[PDB]
């Protein structure tokens, strides 16, 4: 069948493709320069991760496009528009890496996130990465390239010009660094580590929400204890425990009343230990019921603000691993198909349709980040609502 059949699928595809990645990206550009709430520094690595999908279609898919057809050209030339996604796909990584460790270090120490992690930081980090990606996905240009053997049975063929080659990626790019540089180290290791960032995120976020419903169990228990206990020995026990889980909890309007409300709490609790100490068992166990009308009002209040910011922090995570996740489903069959053509030379290369069905993949993974924002977060969705309905509407 002609070649420029199965080609006009692929382009039309890819150019489709395309628009998806432009407009879809520079919607979630648009919603971050505007919603000030969508304005942190995790959200600057997803604009740093939208810029990237957005060169996608733009360049890279004109690029792949362009490599398609083989056409003559300098073979340098050629290698550059076949190595600029590389560029941009280590961007996408570092982004992906960042995010994970920056969802890290909110739920690890949340304290001292907002001295620790700041905008300007966040800029220049960014531009450090997006330098060391031109570094990375450039390298075979510096050198590691198949220039110095070039098809020219393939270049004569086509007609070429001297020093031209025939403009294929497998052609000028060597495989051993697609696989060994590009796959194992600069993609698969960093998403191995951002792997074991988001186990180490969830089982700090399981860890927290169980030692805070440890603290609300052991105030309640030391409460029922008082309210049984016999003598002023087994109350100042019970009291002794309840302080320490008590100034634990401790470690804004909101804030305000979270610390009144610690005040009273510990408070009636060394109410009632003077007397415990003072032999007053009645006196004691009657200053221990007091602290049963905090907690209906302060206690339960402040277990219930806390765990809901762990459990919105890992919705976040979750949402930020789903972007990170599916970075792999679009890009691991490219890379797999890529370690057959290397490792088994006994073994027929992939079809072509299965490459482009391969690089189209790839590809659309550019397409899938704007609806993620928009599922997973309440506040991309709203910003998106308006944008689309007060200017695209
Ligand atoms: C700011 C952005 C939009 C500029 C984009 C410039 C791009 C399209 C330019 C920069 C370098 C250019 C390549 C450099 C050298 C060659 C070798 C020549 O024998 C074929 C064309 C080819 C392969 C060029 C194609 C176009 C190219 C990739
Ligand atoms: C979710 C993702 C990671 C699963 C996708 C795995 C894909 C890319 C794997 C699964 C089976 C693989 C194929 C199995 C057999 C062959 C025949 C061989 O002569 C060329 C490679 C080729 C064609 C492989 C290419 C890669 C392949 C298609
Ligand atoms: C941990 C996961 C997500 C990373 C991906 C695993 C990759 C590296 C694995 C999965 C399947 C593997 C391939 C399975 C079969 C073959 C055929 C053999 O003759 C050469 C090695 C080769 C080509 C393997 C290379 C490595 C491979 C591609
Ligand atoms: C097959 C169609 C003919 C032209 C081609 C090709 C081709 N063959 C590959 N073996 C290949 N491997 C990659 C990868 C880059 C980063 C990770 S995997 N690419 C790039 O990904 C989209 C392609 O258009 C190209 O830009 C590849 N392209
Ligand atoms: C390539 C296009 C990428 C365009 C990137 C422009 C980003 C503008 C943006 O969203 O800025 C975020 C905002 O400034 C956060 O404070
Ligand atoms: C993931 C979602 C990808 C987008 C959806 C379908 C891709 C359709 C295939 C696009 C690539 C072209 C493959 C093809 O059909 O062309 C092979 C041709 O026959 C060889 O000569
Ligand atoms: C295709 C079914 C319709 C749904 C569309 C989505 C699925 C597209 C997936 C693969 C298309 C490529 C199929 C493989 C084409 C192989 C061509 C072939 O058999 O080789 C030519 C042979 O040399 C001469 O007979
Ligand atoms: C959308 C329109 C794209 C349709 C044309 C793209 C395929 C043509 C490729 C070719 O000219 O060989
Ligand atoms: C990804 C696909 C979603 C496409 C985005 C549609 C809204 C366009 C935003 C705009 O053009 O202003
Ligand atoms: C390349 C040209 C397209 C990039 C546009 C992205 C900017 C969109 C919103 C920024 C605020
Ligand atoms: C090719 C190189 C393209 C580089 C991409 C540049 C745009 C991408 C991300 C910009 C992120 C903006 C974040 C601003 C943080 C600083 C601040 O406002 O405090
Ligand atoms: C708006 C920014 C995006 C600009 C992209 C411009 C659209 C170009 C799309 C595909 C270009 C592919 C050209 C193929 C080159 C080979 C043609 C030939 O051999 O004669
Ligand atoms: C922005 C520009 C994106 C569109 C162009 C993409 C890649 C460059 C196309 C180069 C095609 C050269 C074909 C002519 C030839 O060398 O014979
Ligand atoms: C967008 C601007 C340019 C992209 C179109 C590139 C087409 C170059 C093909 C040259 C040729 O026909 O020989
Ligand atoms: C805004 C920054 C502008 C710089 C953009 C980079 C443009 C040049 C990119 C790559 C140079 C490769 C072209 C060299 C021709 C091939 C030489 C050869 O094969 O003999
Ligand atoms: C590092 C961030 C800025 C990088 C922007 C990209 C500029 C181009 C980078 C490398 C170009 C190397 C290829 C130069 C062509 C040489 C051709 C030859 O030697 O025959
Ligand atoms: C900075 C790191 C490298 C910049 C120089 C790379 C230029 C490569 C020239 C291409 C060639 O080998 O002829
Ligand atoms: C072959 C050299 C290319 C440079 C490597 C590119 C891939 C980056 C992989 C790991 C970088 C590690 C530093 C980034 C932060 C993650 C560290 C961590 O696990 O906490
Ligand atoms: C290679 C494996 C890719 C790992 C996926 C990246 C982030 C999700 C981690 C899930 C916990
Ligand atoms: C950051 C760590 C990155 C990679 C190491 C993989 C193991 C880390 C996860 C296991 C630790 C845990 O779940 O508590
Ligand atoms: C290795 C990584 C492969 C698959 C991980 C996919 C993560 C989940 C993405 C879809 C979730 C919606
Ligand atoms: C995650 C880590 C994934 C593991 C990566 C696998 C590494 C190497 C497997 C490929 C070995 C193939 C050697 C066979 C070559 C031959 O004998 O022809």
């Amino acid at each position: 069948a002609p070649p420029i059949m199965g080609s006009s699928v692929y382009i039309t595809v890819e150019l489709a493709i395309a628009v998806l990645a432009i407009l879809g990206n520079v919607l979630v550009c648009w919603a971050v320069w505007l919603n000030s709430n969508l304005q942190n520094v995790t959200n600057y690595f997803v604009v740093s991760l939208a810029a990237a999908d957005i060169l996608v279609g733009v360049l890279a898919i004109p690029f792949a496009i362009t490599i398609s057809t083989g056409f003559c050209a300098a073979c340098h030339g050629c290698l550059f528009i076949a190595c600029f996604v590389l560029v941009l796909a280590q961007s996408s990584i570092f982004s992906l890496l960042a995010i994970a460790i920056d969802r890290y270090i909110a739920i690890a120490i949340p304290l001292r996130y907002n001295g620790l992690v700041t905008g300007t930081r966040a800029a220049g980090i960014i531009a450090i990465c997006w330098v060391l990606s031109f570094a990375i996905g450039l390298t075979p240009m510096l050198g590691w390239n198949n220039c110095g053997q070039p098809k020219e049975g393939k270049a004569h063929s086509q007609g070429c010009g001297e020093g031209q080659v025939a403009c294929l990626f497998e052609d000028v790019v060597p495989m051993n660094y697609m696989v060994y540089f590009n796959f194992f180290a600069c993609v698969l290791v960093p998403l191995l580590l951002m792997l074991g960032v988001y186990l180490r995120i969830f089982a700090a976020a399981r860890r927290q929400l169980a030692d805070l419903e440890d603290n609300w169990e052991t105030l309640n228990d030391n409460l029922k204890v008082i309210e049984k206990a016999d003598n002023a020995a087994q109350v100042k026990d019970a009291l002794t425990k309840m302080r320490a889980a008590a100034l634990d909890a401790q470690k804004s309007p909101e804030m305000k009343d979270f610390r009144h409300g610690f005040d009273i709490l510990v408070g009636q609790i060394d109410d009632a230990l003077k007397l415990a100490n003072e032999g007053k068992v009645k006196e004691a166990q009657a200053a221990a019921e007091q602290l049963k009308t905090t907690r209906n009002a302060y206690i339960q209040k402040y277990l219930e603000r806390a765990r809901s910011t762990l459990q919105k922090e890992v919705h976040a995570a979750k949402s930020a691993a789903i972007i990170a996740g599916l970075f792999a489903l679009c890009w691991l069959p490219l890379h797999i198909i890529n370690c057959f053509t290397f490792f088994c030379p006994d073994c027929s290369h992939a079809p072509l349709w299965l490459m482009y069905l391969a690089i189209v993949l790839s590809h659309t993974n550019s397409v899938v980040n704007p609806f993620i924002y928009a599922y997973r977060i309440r506040e991309f969705r709203q910003t998106f609502r308006k944008i689309i309905r007060s200017h695209v509407l």
